[PDB]
Parts: C-alpha cells; structure tokens; sequence
C-alpha cells in the first residue's frame, strides 16, 4: 500500500471501509465541552541517551520506535503505554497535516501511538474499544529553531533511502509535544493507514508546536518513498464524522 | 420484464398501475415537517470480514445479500431487518437515480430493503402497510475515491455476465450511507419494479454520498443485462403522489 | 379477564406488558404538529334501518357490531373497514374515559375499531403495523338529548344482563362521532384490553360529543358485569408514552 | 462468597480491591454534563411469547437469560448485545439498590448486562475497557401494579429454593426500563460481585420504574439464598470514585 496510488486501501484491509475513520475536520463550534476531560499525564517520557532508539524510513513516514515504560493516562483508569511516534507532512508551500481545523490544514503533524494496558499485544487491541490511543499535535512555522525536533531532523539524511534505519540517542519525547496538556479535542476513530482499525481514541492538542521554515523543509525534502518518488504529502483525505461528536476539554 | 422496450409493466404486474407508486419527485418546500420523526437506528451493520456475502448480477441491478442481525428502526417499536441492497444508475454522463429532487436526477441511488419484524416472511409483508421498508440514498460525483463503494465496485468485472455471482468479504454496510441519520424524507409507496407492491415505507436521506467519476463510470459501464445489452438506465420513471404528502424530519 | 381484579392481564396475554400500550395521557404542548395529517374520510356510515345491527353487553362494554361497507381513510392510501364500536364510562360523580388530556378524565369515550383493507382477518392484523385503527372521541354533558346515542341507550335496559344482546335499526353511525374530523391527535399504541396487541393507530378527536346528564346516567347505571356487580369504571389506567411522540393535525 | 458473611471479597477475588469499583454514590451536582452522550438505542428487545426464557435462582439473585439478537448502542459504532438481566433488593422495610443518589438507597435495582460486539466471547471482554456494559434502573414504590415486572415476580415462588429454575414466556424486555432513554448517568467501573472485573461501562437511568408495595415485597420475601436462609439485601456497599468523574446526558 501507498499514498496516491493503488492498491485501493479496502482491498488491503477491509476495515479501511468503516464508517468511523480518521482523520477528521475538527469544527470547534460543533464540539461538546466535557468537563470530565482532565489534563493528560505522561510518565517516563524523559529518556536518557542510552539505550538508543530506532529511527526508520518505512516508505510511508519517519518512525521512532519507543522503549518500554512510557506511560500515559487519558484520565483515571484509562492507562496506556507508548509504542512509537511518527510524522505526516506536505511539500514545498503545501501543508500536510492529517487533521484539519475548520478546513485549515497545518504544515505537518506528530502522532504518538499507544496501547491500552489491558492488552498485551497490538493484534488483540486492534478494532477493540479504547484498545489504541494516538496523541496528535500540529506543527506550524515559527521564528525559532525547535531544538527537540532538531535531534531527529538532523538524522533524516542518513535514512533518505526508503526502508532504511539508524539508531539515535534517547531524548525528552514530551518536548516534541505542546506544553498545554489540559486543552484538547477527543474523538473515537481509526488508524489513518491500513489496517485502518477502528476503536482508536484520538486526542488532538489545541496548542501547536513550532518549527523553523528550514526544519519544515528538512522534514518534507529529505526522504524518499516507493518508486523514484519523494516522501511528501503522506496524509490521508479527511473523513466524515458520520454522526460522531468531537469532545473538547475546554469551553 | 425489463427496463426499456416492451412489455409495459401494467401487463406483467397490474399493481404497477396502482395509485400509490414509487419513485416520486421530492419537492422539499411541499414536504410536511414532523418533529415526531426521530433519527434512524441502524444496529448490527458493521460486518466482520468473514463470512462472505453473495453479490449477484440479476439482469436488473447488482444485489448484495445481507446476513441476519442487521436491525433498523423507523420509530419506537417500529423495527426491521435488512435483507439485501442494490443500486440504480445511468449511463455515460446521464444520471440514473430513481427519486428526483425538484426535477434533478442524481448519478445513482442505493436501496437497502428491509422486512418488518412483525412478519416472519417477505411474501406475508408484500402489499401490507409498512411490511417492507427501503432506505434510499443519492450517489453524487465528488473528488475522492469512496472506500466503502470501492469494495463493491472493484468486484463488478467478476460478475459482468447476466446471472453471474461472486462472494465478497464482509463490510460496514452503514458506511455506504450519508452522515446524518436525523435528516430524511419519508413517504409510503411501492416497489419500483414488478411486482410494484404497495405499502412500502420509503425513507430518503437528505444528504448524499459521493463517489469519484471513475467509480460512477465503473458502475454504469461494467455490467451486462438481458439480450446482448448493457445494464444501464435501470431506473423507473417518476410517479405522481396522488394526494400523498412527503414528510421531513427537519424544519 | 376482568377490570378491577384478577387474572393479571400479562398472564392472559403477554402483549399487555408491552412498552407501547394505550390509553395514554395527551399533553398537547408536547404533541408534534404534523401537517401531513389531513381530515379523516368516512364512506358508508349512514346506514338504512334494515338490516338491523347487534348491540351486546359482553360484560366489559356495550358493543355495536357494524356491517360490511363502512370505509374509513386516515389519509390517501391508508384505508380501513369498520368492525364494531363500543363505550367506556365511569359511575355517578366519576369520569371513565380511557384517554386523558393533561390529566383530565372525561365522563366517557367511544371507540370505533377498524381493520386495514390489506388484511382479510383480524387475527392476521393483530400486532402488525397499522393493521388495526381505532377512532376515539370523548363524551361530555351538554344541554340536549343526543338523538343518535338515544337509539342505543334506550335499549340498554334490554341488555342489562351480562352476556345479553338485542337488535337495533341501522342509523347514521357518524352521528355518534364529532362533526370536526380535521382536528385530532394520533399515536401508535395497543388494544386497551387483552390481547393488548400493539401496532394500533389511535386517532383521538379534539372535539367532544355531547350527551344529556340523563343519557350519561343511563350509560353508567344500567348494565351489569362479572359477579353480581355493576358494569362501571370500565377503563384501563393511563399507560406511559415511553418515548413515543403524539402527533396533532393542528399547531 | 456471599452477601453478609465471610469470606471478605478481596480474598475470594483480589480484583474486588481494585481502584475503580462499582457501585458508586451519584451526586448529580458533581456530575459532568457531556452533550456527546446521545440517547440509548435498544433494538430486538420486544420478544415473542416463544421461545421461552430461563429464569433461575442462583443464590445471589434471580437471573433471566436473554436470547441472541438484543442489540444496544451507547454511541455511534459502540454496540453491544444483551446477555442477561437480574435484580438487587432489600428486605421488609429496608431498601436494597446498589447505586445510591446523594446518599439515598432505593428499594431495588435492575441490571441488564451486555457484551461489546467487538468481542466474540464474554471471557475475552472481562477486564477490557468497554468490554461489558450494564444498564441500570432504580425500582421505587408506586401506587400501581407494574405489568412488565409482574411477569417475573409471579414466577418467583416456583424457584424459591437456591439453584432452582423455570421457563417463562417471552416478554418485552424494554418495558422493564424507564421512559426516557436520553437521560442517564455514565461512568466506568466494575462488576459489583466477584470476580469484580473492571472496564465495565455503567449507564444509570435518571428516571425510576415503579412497582406496587406488594410487588417489592414479593421480590424481597420469596427467594431463599445460601445456608438455609433468605435471599435479601443482595447489594454491595458504595465504592470510592478515586478521581472518576460521573457524566450526565442532561444539564
Ligand atoms: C500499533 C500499530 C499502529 C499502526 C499505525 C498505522 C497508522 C497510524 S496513525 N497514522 O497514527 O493512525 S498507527 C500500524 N501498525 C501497528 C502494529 C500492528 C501490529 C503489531 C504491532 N506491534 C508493535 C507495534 C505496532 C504494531
Ligand atoms: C424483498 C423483495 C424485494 C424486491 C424489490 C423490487 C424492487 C425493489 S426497489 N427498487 O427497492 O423497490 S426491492 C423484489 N422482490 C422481493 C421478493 C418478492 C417476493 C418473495 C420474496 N421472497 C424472498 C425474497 C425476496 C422476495
Ligand atoms: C378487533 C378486536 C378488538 C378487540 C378490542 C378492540 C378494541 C379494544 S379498545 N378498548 O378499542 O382498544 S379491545 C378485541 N378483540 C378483537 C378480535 C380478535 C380476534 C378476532 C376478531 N374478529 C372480529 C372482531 C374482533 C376480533
Ligand atoms: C457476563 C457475566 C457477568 C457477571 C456479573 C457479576 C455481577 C454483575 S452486576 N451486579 O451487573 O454487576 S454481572 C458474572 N458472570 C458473567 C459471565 C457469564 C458467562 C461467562 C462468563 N465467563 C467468565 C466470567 C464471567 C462470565
Ligand atoms: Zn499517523
Ligand atoms: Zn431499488
Ligand atoms: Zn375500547
Ligand atoms: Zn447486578
């Protein structure tokens, strides 16, 4: 499977033809303020340099494999463990986030994918209610260089080839995310690539992360994908809510 | 019986000349708003990949057989089980929906046919009020490839020949339907082919679903009907309301 | 089965414990105006004097059996034939209507019971959507002797014994009903006695029918029922709407 | 294990000492209104008289086994099938509900236990978030005999001895529940008996159901439990929220 071309995703994974897919257009007006949504809590995201982490160009994204012991709570009794994070991006002067807000697409997007602690294996969690959870943040152009992101972006040249990997020092994974953990949207959806399993809890931060224009250009211009092709515009088309209500943790 | 030339349908089925037939032209300004029309309830429609579903070219449409367990309600205690779905379509740049809206014919139309749970058999329900209910949705052209419809459309080549059939993976049947289950038109009418039985409750979604130009081309151009003849323009002409008022679930 | 005492009605017929029973309390402010509800049409209700009709004290009510050829339509394509009518009433100083309006119980009530023309036999219509329709009107005191009701009431003395019957000349049955057929409530419920079968379309007139004080006393004070007891208070307690929305033909 | 005596529940079943147990005390003023909570959908619950259903004294409660095809939804795509229902009650002069509201215990409580359709088997669903869902309604004292409850309460004398069982006619299960399906409290908790598995979505109806005092007495006073003693006060003490915020579908 690939972005742009065939095979059609429902041929690859039936679940990709579900009614409750991701990503979606967040319309803050139509969102339901729910005071029960408490601030997100992360434990163990401040990683030391060793052991090193695998960073891979899988031909679809750049993926950082995360070690054991990164814990995340969506609220009391809703506990998760981090597995991996990765990015979706555009091209030169073309934004490439997955989620939109009132039709606006942002330059890029970070996903941190988590497994519910009630499940030992991802294959048992797929398609089950609350089995996986993804934390998402928009990346926008800012004036300053983001130095947390520079640790990853400076390594992209080594994995320009599709299907290539390198090892990188551990870092503060939470410094790749916004500092406001109390203001977010939350909805139930799917993985935005095959196998497109539903039951996934998406938390989209309201605060954005700022990268420099150079950093954004490094992300979008360095990696190669299937064919003689650049790895760009690696985002799925917006998917209808189909009656789902996005909640918001703030009025 | 066939679409196109003879026989005239009142000769095969005299019920086709009844006073209360389908389809009809929907004129939203003349529809009667009733707040008693609640959102449609469709449960059990998210099918697993196995078992597989029979898909058949019957000469008149492409038809997907639905298993037990797809429950639908039009109101409190007014419950239904889905039997089958099928489609009506046009030809190259000629629309072939059955219902029209203020004279406008849409590219195509999906029908999900149901049996009242008050009747153990279809043949007891034929001609009895509310024995059969059909959910109808309009298919329009949009920019994106539609995932739910691709699962069906990619299999038509396998069944191009009149009378041929195949077996397809389970899919979310509800994904084939518009976003807002609270917005529809409703009236009583007939089956749109022989035997033209009356007492059918038609529910026509207000919102459409979108397929790509190529998807709509695949639908109209792949299947063959009776004779050495294409399966196309498989819609009945618009019938008079004869005093019936179409209702609306929305002001 | 009897009013007042045992056996409990669900043991006689399990449908008497359905969620969607009659009668109900009509709260006109919670009723949904639907302009699809047109004036009721009756045809054949003006009977010649011969053949005579049977008027029976069945222990629960006084019931008039109607002949063939009385036709009623709730709207275009919604056609019914009248089977019988009967009354429900209270006792001296106590109202006995079945339906209530904003908690007000009226002196008495008339029910005219019909079978959908889609069905040859009552037993096939029971529990089926729209299979049976009842027209209901409240009876109140006015200043004049009602001459249509007098033809029935003047014979009650003859059928005072439980299980007794008499022959009465045909009359204008529609003169037992209000002259305003355009203003009414309509909802879906049940028979108000065993078998308590659901799917029954109830139409309750806004306008009442007027009987003299003496006529109302004849109704409540002449007939005898099970035991050595008066046939009085022959109404079921108000049943909860349980989420059903009563419609009104007027704003 | 049993109600009243030894052993203490965390010895039989250490999950009973988990941090997120049920039942809880609902303080409506501290509940979080979330407008994403939509009306409950229950299809299939109107059962015919045959086949019959197993009703069983199990020493801890009276339990009705429900057949396949009772479908229930908490939200879009979030579907369940009903397994069984059972009751919790007090004794002569003392209430026996499990949940309390602002400290108030109600005479009794009904639980309808469901399995997520994302899981083929109950044993897969235990301890998994959303795996099981219970619908709970309080039973209060009212003036009238309840028709729906009488079908069960009248059959209790035939199963009075611990471990005995009977077959009952099919009944409308929805008729045992409150009128307004849009108004409920919801939180995540546990089974209220061993094995005390967590992950259970509890939905507690705002509105009560009403039973005659005779009916409540039949419930509390007819059944025999463990030892040679009565089956009564079969409720668990209220448990701490430990940070859980209870949600309400209504302001
Ligand atoms: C968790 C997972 C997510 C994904 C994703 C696809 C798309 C996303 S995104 N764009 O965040 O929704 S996440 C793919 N495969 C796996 C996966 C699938 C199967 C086994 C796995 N074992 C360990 C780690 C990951 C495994
Ligand atoms: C359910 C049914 C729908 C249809 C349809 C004809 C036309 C439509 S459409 N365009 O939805 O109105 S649906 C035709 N025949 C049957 C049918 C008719 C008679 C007996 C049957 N027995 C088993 C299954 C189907 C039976
Ligand atoms: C139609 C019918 C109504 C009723 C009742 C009718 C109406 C009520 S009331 N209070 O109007 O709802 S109870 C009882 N039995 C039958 C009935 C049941 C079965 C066969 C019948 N054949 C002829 C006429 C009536 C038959
Ligand atoms: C579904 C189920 C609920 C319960 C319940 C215990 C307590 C409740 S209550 N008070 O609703 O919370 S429900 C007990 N056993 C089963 C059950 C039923 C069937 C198979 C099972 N296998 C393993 C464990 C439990 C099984
Ligand atoms: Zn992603
Ligand atoms: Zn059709
Ligand atoms: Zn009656
Ligand atoms: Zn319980």
């Amino acid at each position: 499977w690939r972005y742009g071309g065939d095979p059609p995703w429902p041929r690859v994974s039936p679940a990709c033809a579900g009614r409750f897919q991701s990503p979606v257009d967040i319309r803050p007006q139509l969102a339901a303020f729910s005071p029960a949504l408490r601030p997100l809590e992360l434990l163990g995201f401040q990683l030391p340099p060793l052991p090193e982490l695998r960073l891979r160009n899988n031909g679809h994204s750049v993926q950082l494999t995360l070690p054991p012991g990164l814990e995340m709570a969506l609220g009391p009794g809703r506990e998760y463990r981090a597995l991996q994070l990765h990015l979706h991006w555009g091209a030169a002067g073309r934004p490439g986030s997955e989620h939109t807000v009132e039709g606006h697409r942002f330059p890029a997007e970070i996903h941190v994918v988590h497994l519910s602690t009630a499940f030992a294996r991802v294959d048992e969690a797929l398609g089950r209610p609350g089995g996986l959870a993804v934390l998402a943040a928009f990346l926008e152009e800012g004036p300053e260089e983001n130095s947390a992101y520079e640790q990853l972006l400076s390594r992209l040249e080594e994995i320009a080839e599709e299907g290539s990997e390198t090892q990188v020092p551990g870092l503060d994974i939470s410094a790749l995310l916004p500092s406001d953990f109390s203001r977010y949207f939350q909805y139930e959806g799917s993985l935005t690539t095959p196998p497109c399993a539903q039951g996934v809890i998406w938390t989209v931060f309201q605060q954005t992360v700022m990268l420099s224009a150079k950093q954004l250009h490094t992300l979008s211009d360095t990696l190669w994908g299937p064919g003689d092709s650049r790895l760009q515009l690696n985002f799925r088309a917006t998917q209808p809510l189909n009656g789902r209500v996005i909640e918001a943790s703030f009025p």
